[PDB]
């Protein structure tokens, strides 16, 4: 799936979620 992609306190917010480091 996605890596950690919005997965960081969002819900699969990907890019959108700025928090969200993908690795």
């Amino acid at each position: 799936g996605q890596h950690y992609s919005g997965q960081k306190g969002k819900q699969q917010t990907e890019s959108k979620g700025s928090f969200s480091i993908q690795y």
